């Protein structure tokens, strides 16, 4: 159990989550209810998925103030997000569940969310194609939404102190920018290509072949046939993986769906 600790730092995460009265707010893990606090104050009304019983206290403290909180305790993971009515989502994540929650909350829908992340996991997040950091992770996440790093947060802002950095993200989702056709065949493509990050993205399909059900030699031809339908289609499947932007991916993904339908 991290407890965010430095009220700077909810500061920072507040300021960046802009919020107004007309604004209803999710926030994971309440903590000592700092954050939440600042929370209340500046929201219409704040929903506290928290699974420690134990700090309960804290809870009924605030709720002798505020007015505008309701707990909800359980394991975020678990809690059914589309029975809960809010806009926007600001949370000391728990770095346990860094990636299940931040791809849950997206499938929910929002309009911001400002989160806290390992300083690593967020690099990752908003790393530009072509870079070292540069994976699946990033173009899973920017090609839902725009996202960028506020600023790194230092151990001595938590208690216990952690060993590592942490970074406060701003997420925007982005339902128009990059238009996915199918984001079953969406996920499987990307877990294919990302499964060899420094081959071309031909022999990354080839190699994974299975992760999208066909044999390897099945593969082989439908990117051959695949690569004769325009001059685009053969200079981004030549190029190595981790190379293609993430509007590059989400077309080449969506083009290759067409192929296989059609
Ligand atoms: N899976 C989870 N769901 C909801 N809250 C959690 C989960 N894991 C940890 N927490 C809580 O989140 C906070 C981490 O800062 C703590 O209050 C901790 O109890």
């Amino acid at each position: 159990q991290c407890f965010l600790i430095d009220k700077n730092f909810v500061n920072k995460a507040v300021e960046s989550a802009n919020l107004t009265k007309d604004d209803v707010v999710l926030e994971i893990g309440l903590g000592k209810g700092i954050l939440t606090e600042e929370l209340a104050k500046n929201a219409k009304k704040v929903y506290v998925i928290e699974i420690d019983k134990s700090l309960e206290p804290y809870a009924n403290k605030l709720k002798e103030l505020y007015n505008n909180i309701e707990i909800i305790w359980g394991d975020a993971l678990k809690v059914d997000l589309n029975k809960l009515d809010f806009n926007k989502v600001v949370a000391n994540l728990p770095y346990q569940i860094s990636s299940p929650i931040t791809f849950k909350l997206i499938k929910r829908g929002f309009d911001l969310a400002v989160l806290m992340y390992q300083y690593e996991f967020a690099k990752r997040m908003v790393a530009a194609a072509g870079t070292k950091d540069y994976g699946r992770l990033s173009v899973a996440v920017q090609s839902r939404a725009d996202v960028e790093i506020v600023a790194k947060v230092p151990p001595s802002a938590f208690y216990p102190k952690p060993k590592v950095y942490s970074a406060i993200v701003k997420i925007k989702p982005n339902k128009g920018k990059y238009h996915i056709e199918n984001e079953n065949f969406f996920d499987d493509f990307l877990r294919a290509i990302f499964q060899h990050r420094n081959k071309s993205v031909r022999k990354a399909l080839i190699d994974s072949s299975k992760e999208l059900n066909y044999n390897k030699d099945e593969m082989k031809k439908i990117l051959e046939d695949f690569l004769n339908t325009n001059s685009e289609i053969k200079n981004l499947i030549n190029e190595k993986v981790f190379k293609l932007s993430v509007k590059d991916i989400v077309n080449l993904s969506n083009e290759f769906y067409r192929f296989l339908q059609n």
